[PDB]
């Protein structure tokens, strides 16, 4: 249909605020049209509001309706929004009423701060994320000048621009425009800062090496982070040291009061061991973040209670992981955040780590960084040996290449490889080259798109000609249809590469839908969206080596509506596991599992004071890894389910909501309860399972 968009002005509302629901419509049906748009808002199974407006439209013409509504008085509630326009079509969105984003955070990011970005454009990228996904907080990533001197001043004046550690130009006015825009959607701005990093040559800033942490007991090698140009490093300091606290806390305060941030997103480099202080005592670094964090929270709350938000990145998250118990149990954080690497690879493992962080933290919110399809060179592939190459030829003499071979000796002026690609729809494309380089140095090549120079791309030296990487990419705007993408070796380029393929880097809808379901069904959200509708492909946020296509965009809008509409059932302080032995689940005709086994329908049991909640995630046709790409699941329809309950509980009604079905609208189901040789039960037909169903049953 032609209900093109439904969204609200703001990403979160306080009780009593005025909410402006917008419906964008275009009659596409051939002739003129006369009917109504009927608005209905639910809190879970209940209708709390209904309203209707007349609408008529000459074929082709568009309009935007506004329905007003007043956020009800109960704080911390989520709502589903339906708009039904009869034969024009329907649409949906969702609304979050919370006076504090820290209970139901929907965390995005901003990582680009160019001088050329107008106030209007800053506002647009922000509105888009607020409107489509209800993003209520933004992590400002790599905005600071130095990790130990965050705002660059000349005497007493703020410098209008400054260069960051990777040489990017950061504009003050742009950062401020973006912070303003975040604030205009009732968003909050969290500033990225390390817990313990200076930059090189820190002495003249009055930072003392006595505050540092060392790899020896003789204070000769301070832990660093080498960015590999003989010049740019981080150095690491002791969280517990009072003079480092004093120094860096002061920089956090400076950033709140000068930039107008609402909090600090505190980061770290993850596990280090056999760590010493300056003098030489050996110390367990794992236990030392919480006293820093507690003290940081204290000066931030004293400085300004409204701009004192605080989280800390727990790196390498897993059950009983490094620093996992101490930080989640003892650190005065508003919400928990954890970047996942390789110690929770299965849906069920990460599911358990999330549960640990919910239980340790006292059921305060949990956000995961968990870069989807990280290792995968996912998307449509144009093999390099099936392209048009000038002065270079194919070969097969280094293993692991894809297809029938790869292009080699791409190594001198005049060499060329031109790909004939097709863009299935207008938009941004991630042009990703898989390559080899063992020249012992960076190899370059110039990139041309439809005959116009776009960028000189670097190809990184690897260990061995048999080590394929695919981290040479550039993102570009493309019109639907044919295009030409050409690497030329010209005069100014250096080195040499073998070239395996070009890929239109694309997040895989299927994996992405399934991981988000798993995450939120478990009790967590996912920092995955930012800047101008980008999805996060790597720890360095300005990476655009993969793009979303339109189909996944729509799925993400459904998902983010669903986790806002149903947040009381997903993340409330009284949502807990209910997997305590008394509850099996039966599904007729398909394999089911409670531990998220490959090729099954996974059921997860959670409960609250009033509802028995069973999630189904559909792993049929797919493996049990959360991060990797995946095929469409085996969709199911009219699927008999049987839920064994507690011997005591009594089910009034059975409800099923799914982001995959009607935008997340709750549909009530008919169910018969009896009892049999192997438990007391209830039973019903599940109309459909695609990726994720949430069954909530009211007792
Ligand atoms: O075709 C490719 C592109 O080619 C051109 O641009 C190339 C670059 O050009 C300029 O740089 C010139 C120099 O280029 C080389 O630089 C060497 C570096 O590159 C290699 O790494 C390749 C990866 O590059 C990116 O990843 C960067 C970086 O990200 C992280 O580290 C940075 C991060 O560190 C801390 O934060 C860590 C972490 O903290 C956690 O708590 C948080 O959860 C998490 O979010 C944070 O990430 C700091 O606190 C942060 O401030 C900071 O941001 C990551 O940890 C690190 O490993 C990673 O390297 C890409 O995203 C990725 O895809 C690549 O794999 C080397 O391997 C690396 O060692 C080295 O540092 C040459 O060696 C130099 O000689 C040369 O002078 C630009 O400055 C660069 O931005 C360009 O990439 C085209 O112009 C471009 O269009 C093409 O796309
Ligand atoms: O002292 C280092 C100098 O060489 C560096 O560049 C290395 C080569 O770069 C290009 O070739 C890349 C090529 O490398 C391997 O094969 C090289 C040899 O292997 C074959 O036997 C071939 O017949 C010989 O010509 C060649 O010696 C990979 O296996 C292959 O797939 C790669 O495509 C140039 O074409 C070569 O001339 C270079 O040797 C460095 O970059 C230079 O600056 C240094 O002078
Ligand atoms: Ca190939
Ligand atoms: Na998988």
């Amino acid at each position: 249909g032609g209900i093109e968009r439904v969204f609200t002005d703001k990403a979160r509302y306080n009780p009593g605020d005025a909410v402006s629901i917008r419906v964008q419509a275009k009659n596409g049906t051939g002739s003129s049209w006369s009917g109504a748009a009927r608005l209905e808002i639910f809190h879970l199974e209940n209708s709390v509001y209904t309203s209707s407006q007349s609408l008529s439209l000459t074929n082709g013409q568009s309009t935007t309706l506004t329905f007003t509504w007043t956020a009800p008085s109960t704080d911390f509630r989520g709502y589903f929004v339906r708009i039904d326009a009869g034969t024009l079509g329907q649409g949906a969105t969702a609304i979050d009423v919370s006076s504090d984003f820290t209970k139901y955070p929907r965390y995005g990011y901003i990582s680009e701060f160019e001088s050329g970005e107008t106030a209007l454009e800053s506002k647009a990228k922000v509105d888009q994320l607020a409107q489509d996904y209800h993003i209520n907080a933004w992590q400002f990533y790599d905005w600071m000048w130095r990790h130990d001197k965050m705002i660059k001043r000349t005497g007493g004046s703020i410098d209008s621009t400054w260069l960051d550690l990777f040489n990017r130009e950061i504009s003050w006015s742009t950062l401020q425009n973006q912070i303003d825009a975040v604030h205009d959607v009732n968003g909050k701005a969290m500033a990225y800062a390390m817990i313990y990093a200076s930059r090189e040559n820190y002495s003249p800033l009055g930072i003392s090496p006595t505050w540092g942490i060392y790899e020896d007991s003789s204070h000769t090698n301070q832990f660093d982070v080498d960015f590999g140009d003989g010049s740019t490093y981080l150095y690491m300091f002791d969280p517990q040291n009072p003079n480092w606290q004093n120094y860096i806390h002061a920089e956090y305060i400076d950033s709140i009061n000068t930039a107008g941030f609402d909090g600090i997103h505190v980061a770290q480099m993850g596990q280090r061991s056999n760590v010493y202080d300056y003098n030489g005592n050996s110390i367990d670094l794992s236990t030392r973040f919480s006293p820093f964090l507690d003290q940081a929270k204290s000066v931030l709350s004293a400085n300004n209670p409204a701009r004192d938000n605080l989280t800390y990145n727990i790196v390498d998250g897993t059950v009983n992981g490094w620093a996992v118990n101490d930080v989640s149990k003892n650190a005065d954080l508003d919400f928990l955040y954890s970047e996942i690497w390789y110690l929770s690879d299965s849906y069920n493992q990460l599911k358990n780590y999330i549960e640990q962080l919910r239980a340790n933290g006292g059921n305060k919110a949990v956000v995961l960084a968990a870069y989807m399809n990280y290792a995968d060179n996912a998307g449509t592939r144009y093999e390099a040996e099936s392209a048009s190459m000038t002065n270079v030829s194919t070969n097969t003499n280094h293993a692991g290449y894809t297809g029938s071979g790869f292009v080699d000796q791409f190594a001198s002026t005049g060499d060329k490889v031109s790909f004939a690609i097709n863009a299935p729809e207008a938009g941004d494309y991630s042009l990703v080259f898989r390559y080899g380089n063992n020249t012992g140095a960076n190899s370059t090549l110039n990139l041309y798109v439809d005959g116009n120079f776009v960028q000189k791309l670097y190809f990184f030296n690897q260990s061995s000609w048999g080590t394929w990487k695919h981290d040479a990419w550039y993102q570009v705007p493309l019109t639907q249809g044919a295009h030409t993408v050409e690497l030329r070796y010209e005069s100014g380029n250096v080195g040499a590469v073998n070239l395996d393929s070009l890929t239109l880097g694309t997040f895989d809808e299927h994996s992405v839908r399934l991981a988000d379901a798993m995450m939120s069904a478990s009790g967590a959200t996912h920092i995955e969206l930012g800047d101008d509708n980008q999805m996060l492909p790597h720890e360095y946020y300005p990476n655009r080596s993969k793009t979303m296509r339109s189909s996944l965009k729509n799925a993400m809008k459904d998902h983010y509506n669903f986790i806002t509409a149903y947040e009381n059932l997903l993340f409330d302080s009284d949502v807990v596991p209910n997997d305590t032995g008394s509850q099996f689940v039966n599904l007729t005709g398909v394999s089911a599992s409670g531990d998220g086994s490959a090729n099954t329908v996974w059921y997860i049991n959670k409960r609250t004071s009033d509802y028995n909640i069973v999630h189904l995630i559909n792993l049929l046709g797919n493996d049990n890894q959360w991060r990797n790409t995946a095929s469409q699941p085996s969709f199911q329809t009219n699927l008999p389910a049987k839920i064994y309950i507690g011997a005591d509980e009594t089910i009034s009604d059975v409800y099923l909501a799914s982001p995959d079905l009607s935008g997340g609208e709750t549909q009530e189901l008919a169910f018969t309860s009896g009892t049999d040789a192997g438990g007391k039960y209830v039973s019903f037909t599940v109309p459909e399972l695609k990726y994720w169903n949430m069954i909530y049953m009211l007792e």
